[PDB]
């Protein structure tokens, strides 16, 4: 899978990015059985103030995780995985759970290429 | 929903970002009935020249809105909403309609987490 | 379509971006018949070190292409197109194929607006 992780610049130190990448990657491997190396975490940083919730400009605490997955997993498992990402990223980023949004999009496997293969 | 809004750096002033966030958020609330606070607008700025249309390098005027929505709305309503975003963002950003692209992607509700809930 | 192309800052020169935009755009036109001008390539650059594969922090060589397409093409054609993007971007960016990830997401045509139309 590819996890696009949208954060404000300087919210995560390099240490914190590695911890957040680990939490997401371990959750994905642990819950789906997909091998570690097939999980990409791609941090997308923007300046503080580029996030609006109900039209209101936020600080730097919002984390939006957009996971791009293969189709074919149950709703139950997807929910568990989304919940695990919230819990584990919140510990990893020392950030309140309320700041974390997680959406999964799904695609047929045949239109998903990792490692040019 | 989460609206990822891809713009060139310095095309939108902070004022203009707030106006564009308001236009998108109000359209979403007005047309779907989803509460204001459940709409995130996340501005993703890049340097001028990172956008190509038919292989041709553009200036800073392109706005691409990628709205990430729950599945289950009619094609008619989605079209209305996309059209409203074009009209209202174009007023809000003082930008010609021809510069505005809007795509909606949809997901089962059970794999969509807002506010860590 | 819209091709979001996630690369590290300074990995692609402006020349290389134009070459990568051309390779993607030509592949899309050649394989689907969709007119050139309907293909957007939108480069999203981040600082080196924002990409993790299996939890491991990468250099600046990863290219992730997220193509946002209309629904309705065959799995065979989508696979061919994904493969062509890998081959052609790898020549265009002078980058090993193993660095290139390509995922296609699909949407009903009626929720896809290009050029405000």
């Amino acid at each position: 899978p590819v996890y696009m992780v949208y954060v404000s610049q300087d919210r995560l130190t390099p240490s914190a990015k590695h911890a957040v990448a680990k939490a997401i990657t371990d959750a994905h491997r642990g819950l789906t059985g997909t091998q570690h190396f097939l999980a990409q975490v791609n941090f997308q940083e923007q300046p503080a103030g580029n996030v609006f919730l109900g039209g209101v400009q936020q600080g730097g605490d919002t984390i939006f995780v957009h996971g791009l997955h293969r189709e074919g997993r149950s709703a139950d498992l997807k929910g568990q995985l989304a919940q695990r990402i919230v819990d584990d990223v919140s510990v990893a980023a020392e950030i309140d759970r309320k700041h974390i949004w997680v959406y999964f999009g799904e695609m047929p496997a045949q239109q998903m290429v990792e490692y040019g293969r």
